[PDB]
C-alpha cells in the first residue's frame, strides 16, 4: 500500500516475483531498478553562451534493500551513473560551482531510513525516518529525495501528514556541497484533507521553510556557493480534487483546483560588480504576501481517450517584491495531470517552469491501452505576471527583457510503452519538449529550443 517503499516512484513498475507481483509472494527484500537514459538537449541558453547542449547517453543503477520486522522496516537505496556527459538521469535532481560541479560517472546514497508503524493499528499510519522520498500528488509542494521525520496516516475517510525535513548532504561523490537555498534550510510541514464523497477530496496544507544561515557581510565577496537571501516562509493552501491525477478513473470528469496563500519575510542580499567581482552591499528585508492558483479538468471521453485544460498563476512583482510567489524548492512540479501512468511536467519538459511570477495556460490529449501504452500531447503558453520581475527556476537560461510578459509557448510529448501485461516490469518512454521563446527573450536568442529524453528502465 502507500507505505511501500515504492510508491511514490513514477515509474508505477512491479518486479517479477515480488509480493505486489503476486500476493502470495513474500515481499522482496533487495533488487535493482536500472535505467538507461539518452538526452538531447539543445540549447538551454537559446545560443547566448557556450554550452548549453547535451546529446548524450547514460545509465544509472539502484539497489536497494528492505527489511520488515513486526512494526520496524527499514531501507536503502543507493545509486551509480556512468555517463558520456552530465546528463538528467534523475527528475529528482539536485540543480547545478566550486563543489557543485556534477562528475559524468558518480555514485550517491538515495535513500535510507527506518519506520515504525506500530502507533496505531492502522496499516496506512506509519512514521519514517531518514533519507526518504516525500510526495504529494501535485508534485508541487514536495516531490524529492531528503532527509526527513514523517508521520503519515492514510485512511478512507482522512488523510494526513506532518514532518519536518532538512538537507545536509548531497550525499553523492562528486557534489561536495550544498546549493545555497538549501544551506541551513529547514523545512516543517503538514496537511490533512477528507473524501467528502467518493472520489473527490478536499484538503488543507501548510509548508513552513526557515533558514538559519547568514548571507555576506558588506565588502565580502560573493560567489555562487554563497545566499541570495534569507527567508522565514510559510505557505498555506486548500485543495479540491476529483481523481485529479487518478490514471484510471470511472467519473467522466476529473479535476482539481488549489489555491495557496505565501506570507511571511525575505533578507535580500544586494551585490555591486567590482572588476569582474561581485562584492556585497547590504540587505534588504521586506514582507512576502503572495498567492498561487493552479486549476485544472479533464475530460474522460472513453477508457482510452482523455484531454483537458489548465491554467495557474504564481502572482510577481508587487510592493518591494511582496507579490512574487515561489515555492518550497522541494517541488518536481511532475504529476500525472494527464490523467495516465506517466508522469508529466506540469509546465513543460523543456521550460520546467516554477510557478513564481508566471502565469500559463495549458491544453493537453492523452491516451492509453490498458496497463501497455500511454502517450500525452500538451500545449502551453506562458506570461510573466510584472513585466518588470524576473520570474523563478526554469529549465532556460537567458535574460528576460524588461516591459516584456510574453515568455513563450511549448508543446510536449510523452510516449510510453511498458513491458513485463497484467503489471509491468520495465518501460521504454520518450519525453520531450520544444520551447518557442517570446518576446521577452530579445533577439539574438534562437527561435526554438528542445529536451528529450529516451528512457528504458527496468525493476528486478
Ligand atoms: C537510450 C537512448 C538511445 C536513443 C538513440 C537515439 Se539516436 C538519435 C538521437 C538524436 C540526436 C541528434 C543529434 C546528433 C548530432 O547533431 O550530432 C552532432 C553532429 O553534428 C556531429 O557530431
Ligand atoms: C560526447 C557525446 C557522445 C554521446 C553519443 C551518444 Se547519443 C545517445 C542518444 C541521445 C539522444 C536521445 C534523446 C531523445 C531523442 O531524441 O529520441 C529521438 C527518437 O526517439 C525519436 O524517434
Ligand atoms: C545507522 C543505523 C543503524 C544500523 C542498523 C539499522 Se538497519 C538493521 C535492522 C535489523 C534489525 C532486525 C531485527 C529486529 C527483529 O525484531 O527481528 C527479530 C525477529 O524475530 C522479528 O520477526
Ligand atoms: C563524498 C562521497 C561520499 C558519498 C558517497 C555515497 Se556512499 C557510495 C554510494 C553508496 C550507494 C550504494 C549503491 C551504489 C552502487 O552500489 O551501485 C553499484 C552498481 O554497480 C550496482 O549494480
Ligand atoms: C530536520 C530533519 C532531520 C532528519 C535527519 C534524518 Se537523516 C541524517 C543522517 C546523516 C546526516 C549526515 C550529515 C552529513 C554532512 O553534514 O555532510 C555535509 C557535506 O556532505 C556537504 O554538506
Ligand atoms: C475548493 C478549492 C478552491 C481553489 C480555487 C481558487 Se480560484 C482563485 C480565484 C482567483 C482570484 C484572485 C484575484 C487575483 C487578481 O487580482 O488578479 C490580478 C489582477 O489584478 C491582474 O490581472
Ligand atoms: C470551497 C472552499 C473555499 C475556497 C477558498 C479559496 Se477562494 C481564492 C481567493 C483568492 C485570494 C487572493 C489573495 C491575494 C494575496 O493574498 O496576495 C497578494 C496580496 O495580498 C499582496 O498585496
Ligand atoms: C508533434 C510533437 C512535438 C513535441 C515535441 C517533442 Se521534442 C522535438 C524534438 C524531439 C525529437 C528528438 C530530438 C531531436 C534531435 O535530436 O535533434 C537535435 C537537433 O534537431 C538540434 O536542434
Ligand atoms: C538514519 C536512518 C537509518 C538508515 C538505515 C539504513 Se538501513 C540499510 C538497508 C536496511 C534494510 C535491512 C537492513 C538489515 C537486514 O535486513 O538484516 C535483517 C534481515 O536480512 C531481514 O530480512
Ligand atoms: C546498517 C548500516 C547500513 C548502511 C550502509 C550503506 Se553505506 C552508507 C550510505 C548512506 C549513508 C550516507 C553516506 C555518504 C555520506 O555520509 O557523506 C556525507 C558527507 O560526504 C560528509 O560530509
Ligand atoms: C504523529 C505526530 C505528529 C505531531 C507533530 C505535529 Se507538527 C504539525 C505540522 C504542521 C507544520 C507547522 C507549521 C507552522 C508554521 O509554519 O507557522 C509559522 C508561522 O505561521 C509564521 O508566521
Ligand atoms: C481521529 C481524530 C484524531 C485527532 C487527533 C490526532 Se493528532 C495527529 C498529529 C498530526 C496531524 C497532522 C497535522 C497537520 C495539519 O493538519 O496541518 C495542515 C493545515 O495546514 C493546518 O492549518
Ligand atoms: C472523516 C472526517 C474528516 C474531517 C477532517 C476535515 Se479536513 C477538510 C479541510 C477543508 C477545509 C478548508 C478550510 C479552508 C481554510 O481554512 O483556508 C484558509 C486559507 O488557507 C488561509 O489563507
Ligand atoms: C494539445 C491537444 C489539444 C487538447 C484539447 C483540449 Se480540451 C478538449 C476536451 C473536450 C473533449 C470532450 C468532448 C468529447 C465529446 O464530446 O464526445 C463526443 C460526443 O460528446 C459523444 O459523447
Ligand atoms: C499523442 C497522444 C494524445 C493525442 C492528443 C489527443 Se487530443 C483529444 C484527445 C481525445 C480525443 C480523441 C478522440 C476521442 C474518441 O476517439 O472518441 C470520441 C467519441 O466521439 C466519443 O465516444
Ligand atoms: C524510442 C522510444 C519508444 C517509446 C514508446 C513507443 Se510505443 C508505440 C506506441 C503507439 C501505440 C499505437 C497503437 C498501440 C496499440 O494499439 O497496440 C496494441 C498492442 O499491440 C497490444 O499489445
Ligand atoms: C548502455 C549505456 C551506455 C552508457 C555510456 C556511459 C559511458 C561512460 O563513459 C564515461 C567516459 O569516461
Ligand atoms: C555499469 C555501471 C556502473 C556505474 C558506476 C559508476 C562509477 C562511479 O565511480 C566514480 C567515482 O568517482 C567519484
Ligand atoms: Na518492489
Ligand atoms: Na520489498
Ligand atoms: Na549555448
Ligand atoms: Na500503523
Ligand atoms: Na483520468
Amino acid at each position: 500500500g502507500s507505505s511501500h517503499h515504492h510508491h511514490h516512484h513514477s515509474s508505477g513498475l512491479v518486479p517479477r516475483g515480488s509480493h505486489m507481483a503476486n500476493s502470495g509472494e513474500a515481499p522482496k527484500n533487495f533488487g535493482l531498478d536500472v535505467k538507461i537514459t539518452g538526452e538531447s538537449e539543445n540549447d538551454r541558453d537559446l545560443g547566448t553562451a557556450p554550452g548549453g547542449t547535451l546529446n548524450d547517453i547514460g545509465i544509472d543503477l539502484r539497489p536497494w534493500a528492505f527489511g520488515q520486522w513486526g512494526d520496524w522496516s527499514a531501507y536503502f537505496m543507493g545509486q551509480a551513473v556512468a555517463a558520456t556527459d552530465t546528463i538528467e538521469t534523475d527528475t529528482l535532481q539536485s540543480d547545478t560551482n566550486d563543489g557543485r560541479e556534477p562528475d559524468k560517472s558518480y555514485l550517491a546514497a538515495r535513500e535510507f531510513w527506518v519506520d515504525y508503524a506500530g502507533l496505531t493499528a492502522y496499516p496506512g499510519e506509519h512514521l519514517r525516518f531518514g533519507r526518504q522520498r516525500l510526495r504529494e500528488d501535485s508534485g508541487q509542494w514536495q516531490d524529492t529525495n531528503i532527509e526527513a521525520l514523517n508521520w503519515s496516516f492514510e485512511t478512507t475517510l482522512l488523510n494526513a501528514h506532518a514532518g519536518v525535513a532538512q538537507r545536509f548532504s548531497e550525499y553523492r561523490t562528486d557534489l561536495d556541497e550544498l546549493a545555497p537555498e538549501d544551506k541551513d534550510r529547514t523545512h516543517v510541514f503538514g496537511d490533512i484533507s477528507t473524501q467528502w464523497a467518493p472520489h473527490h477530496r478536499i484538503g488543507v496544507r501548510i509548508h513552513h521553510a526557515d533558514d538559519s544561515g547568514h548571507l555576506r557581510r558588506p565588502g565580502e565577496e560573493v560567489d555562487n556557493l554563497d545566499k541570495t537571501y534569507t527567508g522565514q516562509l510559510t505557505w498555506l493552501g486548500i485543495e479540491a480534487t476529483g481523481d485529479a491525477y487518478n490514471y484510471r478513473s470511472s467519473m467522466p470528469l476529473n479535476y482539481w483546483a488549489s489555491a495557496t496563500w505565501l506570507t511571511g519575510d525575505r533578507d535580500n542580499l544586494t551585490t555591486t560588480t567590482v572588476d569582474d567581482r561581485r562584492i556585497a552591499t547590504g540587505k534588504q528585508s521586506g514582507d512576502v504576501n503572495a498567492f498561487g492558483v493552479d486549476l485544472g479538468l479533464r475530460w474522460n471521453i472513453d477508457e482510452q481517450w482523455k484531454a483537458g485544460v489548465g491554467y495557474a498563476r504564481g502572482s510577481g512583482g508587487g510592493k518591494d517584491g511582496e507579490e512574487q510567489f515561489q515555492q518550497t524548492g522541494l517541488e518536481s512540479n511532475r504529476s500525472n495531470f494527464t490523467g495516465t501512468r506517466s508522469r508529466v511536467h506540469r509546465f513543460g519538459e523543456a521550460f520546467r517552469g516554477e510557478l513564481s511570477n508566471l502565469q500559463a495556460a495549458t491544453l493537453f490529449g492523452s491516451w492509453q491501452l490498458r496497463e501497455d501504452y500511454d502517450a500525452s500531447l500538451v500545449y502551453h503558453k506562458f506570461w510573466r505576471v510584472d513585466d518588470d520581475s524576473d520570474i523563478g527556476t526554469s529549465g532556460i537560461n537567458a535574460a528576460l527583457q524588461p516591459g516584456e510578459k510574453d515568455i513563450g509557448q511549448e508543446l510536449d510529448l510523452v510516449v510510453t510503452k511498458y513491458f513485463k501485461v497484467d503489471e509491468p516490469s520495465a518501460l521504454i518512454r520518450f519525453r520531450g519538449g520544444l520551447f518557442k521563446p517570446g518576446d521577452a527573450y530579445g533577439p539574438g536568442t534562437d527561435s526554438t529550443m528542445h529536451r528529450a529524453f529516451v528512457d528504458f528502465i527496468w525493476r528486478f
